[PDB]
């Protein structure tokens, strides 16, 4: 059965020149599926697969919100032609085609009678979005950048992911690879100013405030591509932090993750910074 | 743009035996797309393609009676459908998807099979049947005075159009007249599909057309030298003359709007069929 994600919306702060005519002064969001909305205080950057192909998809300005935990289905919405969508759709999401169809079949983006089709304004490689500044929710850094991550799967989520390197071993590893490998930075023209240090957001009694760093050392993870080791560190950190982790930032500071998580998810959804996304 | 049909509901009077367990506890309808709801007073039979494959499709009991978008519920599981759906429609799979995408039949959460795990909604099909196996099914059809009409074979049906199942008003459709005549004049065709004489009902006088009278379809078939339901070029012309002529000059002589011009009564008849639950608005 489907997994419930929180779809995090990250607004593009400066549209790249080459996308200007295509987005026609609509708001553009990069969207990222996460199981851990409580960690959004720690965002340092955003991650994209360089060779991955993403769509710029037309989306609803408003989505009908629902109690997914006490309901028997979900609604979608189909139009005759593109021009009919324009009253309700002035928002663009960057995401994989795969995920855009999943979104269409739960009322996040429109379908049209084109077998029904999404409204794709164009395609882009992730490489072409590297260095794009994004306005991000909750993180006190506020403005963060898109960086390359090579371990991403285009078959999961949107193909674009948040980075919380304090409390995700994958994120820690990927960031450390960027910080320690000049040739990688040279290859993708990564500017020094795009790289932000981890933030102390979660206290784990025993481990302190950089649990992901300690777990990377405990499993001797050397790169973002040590998948076997990273898979284990990821599952341990999730269990370790869901029970023992105390938030030390934001409205629910001093609470445990298990107690605050749902409240944070609600808040994100009511403020418009995130959506419920099932795939 | 898409054209606005009226989807007519023909209630199955007695379910064919082989489908009885499948549709137990549910009202079953054959559904037919028509541009001519005003002619349902003259229904003599129903038409199906023998080789065609039709689905038994679970349907909403209630539907939402511009150029906005149209909502659609995708249900988590088959089971959830059950409470707002005790209705089955017989129709082509193609037409059922069209119906699903305008809120007429439920969709259910599904996935692309084998390689992919991507969300792909499905109609709730209860079974696939050939048209041949429904020949002779008795139907309770709206507006016609015939208490029962029957499903008969027609060979000129296109499976891409409407539901693949069509109404028969042989007094005012040249196609219907020609197909019915083929059955009435070919014993070997009746033997081939085991057609009983009591399934073959006569045209009903329903519309008076200046210069033609009450059997305009027969007179057009004579005029265009139509001898067979397969005379597609002649039939298409005849159909194009009869549509305009009847809309603006044809006078209804049956129903509540007897005495009125078709152009003045058609929408009122269509509203009434919809309110009474005998039909739905169907775009394709
Ligand atoms: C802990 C906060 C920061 C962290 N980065 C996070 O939220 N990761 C996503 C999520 O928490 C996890 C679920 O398995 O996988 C990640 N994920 C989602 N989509 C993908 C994808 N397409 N490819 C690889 N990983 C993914
Ligand atoms: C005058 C009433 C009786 C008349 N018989 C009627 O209602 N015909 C349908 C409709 O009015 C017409 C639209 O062109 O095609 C017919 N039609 C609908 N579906 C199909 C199909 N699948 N194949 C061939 N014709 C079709
Ligand atoms: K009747």
């Amino acid at each position: 059965g489907p997994q419930e994600y929180t779809l995090i919306k990250l607004k593009i702060h400066l549209i790249p020149e080459f996308l200007g005519s295509i987005v026609k002064g609509r708001e553009v969001f990069v969207v990222c599926a996460t199981l851990r909305p409580e960690t959004m205080y720690g965002q340092t950057n955003c991650w994209i697969l360089p060779d991955g192909e993403y769509d710029l998809v037309l989306a609803f300005d408003q989505v009908i919100p629902y109690d997914a935990k006490t309901s028997d289905g979900v609604l979608c919405k189909i139009f005759d032609k593109y021009e009919d969508t324009m009253k309700e759709c002035n928002t663009v999401y960057i995401c994989s085609e795969r995920s855009a169809y999943n979104m269409a079949y739960q009322g996040i983006v429109p379908l049209i009678h084109g077998l029904p089709r999404i409204v794709s304004l164009g395609k882009v490689y992730g490489e072409q979005l590297i260095g794009t500044p994004l306005s991000a929710p909750m993180t006190p850094y506020s403005l963060i950048f898109i960086l390359p991550m090579f371990s991403i799967s285009m078959e999961k989520g949107t193909g674009i992911v948040t980075s919380v390197p304090s409390d995700s071993p994958d994120d820690y590893a990927a960031l450390r690879d960027i910080k320690t490998k000049p040739l990688l930075r040279e290859k993708y023209s990564i500017k020094d100013e795009w790289i932000l240090d981890p933030l102390e957001i979660i206290e784990v009694p025993g481990f302190g405030f950089m649990t992901a760093e300690l777990l990377c050392n405990q499993y001797k993870i050397q790169s973002q591509n040590d998948s076997a080791k990273l898979k284990q560190a990821k599952e341990e950190i999730y269990k370790k932090e869901f029970y023992e982790g105390i938030l030390i930032r934001g409205k629910y500071s001093g609470m445990k993750i298990c107690d605050a998580k749902e409240l944070i998810r609600e808040s994100l959804i009511k403020d418009g910074y995130a959506l419920i996304y099932l795939e």
